[PDB]
């Protein structure tokens, strides 16, 4: 049957993984790449996928579960660098692209 309670570390979906790394980060606000190390860091799907292609794969999908909802959201440099990072919406947060201050 359905999994009402799941394991809250190996029973966790793409997303969840995604938002693993990101709250185990500074900013939360961390590039694909630096997401994939961070998450590597704790998780344990992304152990196996670290070592095989599946992290140049896996990590295709994950930016598909960046698109659910407005369950993320996108983040761009401030000017520091062209490069995007990317967070879990949790409000608004990074404040990325919002404009907080339109005077």
């Amino acid at each position: 049957g359905s999994s009402s309670r799941r394991n809250a570390w190996g029973n966790l979906s793409y997303a969840d993984l995604i938002t693993r790394a990101i709250e185990s980060s500074p900013d939360k606000r961390l590039t694909l790449s630096q997401i994939y190390e961070w998450m590597v860091r704790c998780v344990p799907y992304f152990k196996d996928k670290g070592d095989s292609n599946s992290s140049a794969g896996w990590k295709n999908s994950i930016r598909h579960n960046l698109s659910l909802h407005s369950r993320f959201m996108r983040v761009q440099n401030e000017g520091t660098g062209k490069s995007s990072w990317w967070i879990i919406n949790p409000d608004g947060g990074k404040s990325g692209k919002a404009p907080r201050r339109r005077a």
